[PDB]
Order: structure tokens, then C-alpha cells, then sequence
């Protein structure tokens, strides 16, 4: 029993990290087999991150211009490419920590941990998730571009995403492993707004879930809702609207405590409509929607 | 920017857990050199933890009764002790992993990350508190056992915590390094009570400062207050006394946002007289007392 925000135990992608340096500009690294991984904005100044043309910037760097530093030891760079966001330097030593991995792009609603990086040394590590409108709320200091967020299936890494830019808001913008940003998200250093952020409805039902295999029943009601009247109440309190994918997900948490997916729903109803009345369930005065219903389970069973 | 319940990287920790297991019990155990650490309570049966004499089991128990699995490889064990709740095996192979470590027995009110383990396999980390009345609020199912909570400081691993227990109230005990237990409970299966929970003073006003630096100001009022006065409306709210130290030690983060620590006492007394009011601090809609003023300058500056 107990319910955390609990990220996946980040040693195998410590072993990937290193400090990547063009000229001023330093930044991390994932460096697995003989390819390092970066964000492409290491080849500009602050002047050039106004209007950058990378295509140009990139012309002028060559393969001794990126300085690799794994732990304390330099790596020789024998290629550099860019592969949309990223730049893909090419060392000449495999990393002997490279661990079984995949580049996947995750869909907005999923979560991952995030190791937070400063000069290829890890500092910490949390989980977040990607928010419907694309950005992640994350904790970035300047120097903690080129931090991967990942996911782990037994011994395999799954790397989804890597941190280039912090918006206005304080929150944060970052690519797949391909170099592809999530959301509408250009590298440059331009007034980028972030759209509205709604809340993850099939996760706040898993989080419930948890709750309810926690002991934290008190929302628990008498009763019942359809997925259209559910809906309608989440519309109007910014909630994604759930389908049926979303309750087919929730079958196994439905299964687990013998709360029918559209009971748990008419209590969510509730909540949004009552509010949590000065009470918390699991700790939390808020609804929490950072938690996938494969995160209960996951939590709630033990999966190493 | 932004403020998450970050973990330290769990890698160096990771590298010592291993597999214990007595007859048909299996826990985790924390091999640092040649000696692997686990709860005593492994030579017990689920009859044995009603009213156990560990010295009288223990007697019955020989080096080979223990089971140690590092990954998939068998462990010698030469050697076999009772130090206080843990049971120190002396194994004939030093940890190839081992990283620089102490062991050390915390405050209450210190935070600390735990890599929560099942067969010796770490299965998640999270960032937790030792609560003042010794208890933690961990995520911790059966075979969890032996899971360790740690701090970090640059390459050394400061050992403080063992998980062992889990209270009626889903709470979770345990002990230091040296096997005693943080607070008054045994290991025994009987009716063990948690005494109050108070919120840590001194980690709320970290929190509410960090929030200042990340742009989160709306709590801030046109008010101050005295040491005396700010302690009767945290005594009402078992809030824990704020004493001269606690403001010694919130003097750098004091400096940093230019808002002195009895200014900021008052916004926390006018947060917990007027209440959220339904918004939220942090993305929080309570006051968060699991950072101590350490995780936050750590966290706003990129310790690694
Ligand atoms: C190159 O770094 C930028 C950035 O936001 N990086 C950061 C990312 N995280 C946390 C940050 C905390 C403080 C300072 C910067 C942070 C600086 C602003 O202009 C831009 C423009 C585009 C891009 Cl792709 C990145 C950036
Ligand atoms: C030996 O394990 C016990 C336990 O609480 N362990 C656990 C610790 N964490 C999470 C748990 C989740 C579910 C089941 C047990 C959990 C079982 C009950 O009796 C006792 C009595 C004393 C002690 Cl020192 C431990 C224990």
C-alpha cells in the first residue's frame, strides 16, 4: 500500500549521459552505441537562437568543433549529421553501457520519467507526463537541454523525449529521440504559446482506481453515469473527453476493485461538480492525472 | 524553471540490490562490499511474526540456510549476524558496484529518495519524507522489504533506510543502516499505532519559497510576524515549532528571493487560516512539506 509519483530507476540511462560542448554552448548528450544524441541548438549563440538557420549555422562546425566528454574521458567524433532537432555525432567507441533501447513517440496522456542532466551528470530524476497540448511540466535549469525522458520494459529503454526549451510559462517543450518536436514547437527563440492544457480524464480515473485499492474511498457515490452525460460535465471542466479505448484501458483497475468504469465516472462527475470539500485522496487536495492506468497496475502489482 | 518530487538518480543504488531469501521468505537485501544487509525478519514464518524471538529462530538458521541472488548469480555466504532488525550475511565476494557510502540515521523532517525493490530487483524511485512521528508514506507492496532509502552527496551514497513495515494505516517504518528502527516500532506483527502526523515547518516555507522563484507569488501578503505568534497558529495546525535554526537554515533561500523569513511566515499563516481558496501553489492545492530547504536550493541551482 502507499501511492507515489514513482519514476523508473534511472541507472541504465546514467550510463548513456554525457556533456556535449560547441564552442560556448554546453549541453547533454545520450550517447548509445557509437552515436550521441543531442539537441541541434548546441551549434548557436544566444544572438543566433533569435532567428537561426541550422542548415547555414551547421556549414560552419565540423567534426573536431563538438567536444564529447563521457565522465572524465573525451570521445572522438567521426560524423556529425542533423536528423530534424538533433544533432547525431557520430563517435568512434561504442558506449559499454548502451542499454537494450527503442526511440518511441509517445502519445499526449502518457508518462515517463525524466532524468534531469547539468554537464552530462544526472542531478535527479521525476515522472511527468505529456500534456495534451504538447509540453511537459518539467523541472529544467539552464544546461539541462539534451535530458531524455524514458520509459523501461524489464531491460529495455525506451527513450521519448529530449529537452530543448522552456516556454514563458514555465513549461516544457522537447523532441522524440528523432529529432521531431511534440506539439507545434520550433527551436528558435521566438513567443511560442502553449494551448490550453486539459486534463488527462482516462488518467484521473486510474488515479481514482488507486485510490480505491489505497483504502481512500469517501468519493465513492450511489451512482452511475453514460460516457455522453460524463462527457458533457468534462467538457465544461476542460477534462479530454473519454471513449470507449479509454474505458477498455480502465477494464483491468474495473476489475480489480469491482467498480464498474462508468460508477467511477459518475463519482468523478461529482467531484468536479462538488469539488473535494477540503478532504484529499491519496495525499493530493487535486485531482492528479499524471498516472497511466498501466502506472496503477504497474504500482499496484509490482512489475520490476 | 519548475518543481517536481525529484528523486536522486538510483543508479549507484541499483548496483547493490540483491535477492534474500530464508526457507520460503524472499526479500531485498543491500550488498556494499562483502556483506549484504537485509531486514532480520527473513528468518521469520508468517507464524514467527506474531511473537518472534530472532535470537532463538536465528539459532536454527546456518550460513548456507541463506539464499543470496545478485542479478542471476549465486553468493557465498561465509558469515552470518544480527545487528539490532537487520541481518548482516557476510558474503565471500566484495560488490564489483559498491559505491562510496555511509550510513547514517536521519532527522525527522529529512527527505531522502527510496528505490522501492522485489526480488532484488529495483521496480521504481521516488523522493519520500522521514514524517515526525518516524513513519514514511512510501509505495511499498509485499517483498519490498529490504528496499533502502538514500541520499546523495557528488559519488557518495549516505544509506538511510530499510524498509521492513507496513503500519495497519498503510504507513511505512523501518530502520537506519544499523538495524534501529526510526521511531518506537518493532518488528512484530501486532497492533502498532502511528502517533501524530505534523506537517515539517520548516520544509513548507522551502516550498513556498521555491514557489517565489518559480513565478507562484499570489500567497505573498503585505504582512509579517513574530517567531512567538507564527508558532501559536502552527501549533493549532500541528504544524511543527519553527524554531531560530529553521530560520537560519531558510536564510539562503531568504537571500535569494529578497523576502525575509517572517514575511514568509505570515503568508503560511494567512494560507492556513484563509486557505487555498481553490487555487493552487506549485500545480499543488495543499502545502508541501516533503522538500527540505536543501531539495529546493538543490533543485533551483542543479546540484549534481
Ligand atoms: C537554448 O535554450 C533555450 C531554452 O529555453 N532552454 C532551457 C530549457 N529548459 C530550461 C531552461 C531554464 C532556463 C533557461 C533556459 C532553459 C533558451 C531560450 O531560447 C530558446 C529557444 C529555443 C530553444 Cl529550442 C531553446 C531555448
Ligand atoms: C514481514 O512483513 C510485514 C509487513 O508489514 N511487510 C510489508 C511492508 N511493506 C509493505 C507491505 C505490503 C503488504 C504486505 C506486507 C508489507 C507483514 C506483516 O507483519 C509484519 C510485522 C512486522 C514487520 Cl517488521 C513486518 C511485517
Amino acid at each position: 500500500s502507499g501511492f507515489r509519483k514513482m519514476a523508473f530507476p534511472s541507472g541504465k540511462v546514467e550510463g548513456c549521459m554525457v556533456q556535449v560542448t560547441c564552442g560556448t554552448t554546453t549541453l547533454n548528450g545520450l550517447w548509445l552505441d557509437d552515436v550521441v544524441y543531442c539537441p541541434r541548438h548546441v551549434i548557436c549563440t544566444s544572438e543566433d537562437m533569435l532567428n537561426p538557420n541550422y542548415e547555414d549555422l551547421l556549414i560552419r562546425k565540423s567534426n573536431h568543433n563538438f567536444l564529447v566528454q563521457a565522465g572524465n574521458v573525451q570521445l572522438r567524433v567521426i560524423g556529425h549529421s542533423m536528423q530534424n532537432c538533433v544533432l547525431k555525432l557520430k563517435v568512434d567507441t561504442a558506449n559499454p553501457k548502451t542499454p537494450k533501447y527503442k526511440f518511441v513517440r509517445i502519445q499526449p496522456g502518457q508518462t515517463f520519467s525524466v532524468l534531469a542532466c547539468y554537464n552530462g551528470s544526472p542531478s535527479g530524476v521525476y515522472q511527468c507526463a505529456m500534456r495534451p497540448n504538447f509540453t511537459i511540466k518539467g523541472s529544467f535549469l539552464n544546461g539541462s537541454c539534451g535530458s531524455v525522458g524514458f520509459n523501461i520494459d524489464y531491460d529495455c529503454v525506451s527513450f521519448c523525449y529530449m529537452h530543448h526549451m522552456e516556454l514563458p510559462t514555465g513549461v516544457h517543450a522537447g523532441t522524440d529521440l528523432e529529432g521531431n518536436f511534440y506539439g507545434p514547437f520550433v527551436d528558435r527563440q521566438t513567443a511560442q504559446a502553449a494551448g490550453t492544457d486539459t486534463t488527462i480524464t482516462v488518467n484521473v480515473l486510474a488515479w481514482l482506481y488507486a485510490a480505491v485499492i489505497n483504502g481512500d474511498r469517501w468519493f465513492l457515490n450511489r451512482f452511475t453515469t453514460t460516457l455522453n452525460d460524463f462527457n458533457l460535465v468534462a467538457m465544461k471542466y476542460n477534462y479530454e473527453p473519454l471513449t470507449q479505448d479509454h474505458v477498455d484501458i480502465l477494464g483491468p483497475l474495473s476489475a480489480q476493485t469491482g467498480i464498474a468504469v462508468l460508477d467511477m465516472c459518475a463519482s468523478l462527475k461529482e467531484l468536479l461538480q462538488n469539488g473535494m470539500n477540503g478532504r484529499t485522496i491519496l495525499g493530493s487536495a487535486l485531482l492528479e492525472d499524471e498516472f497511466t492506468p498501466f502506472d496503477v497496475v504497474r504500482q499496484c502489482s509490482g512489475v520490476t
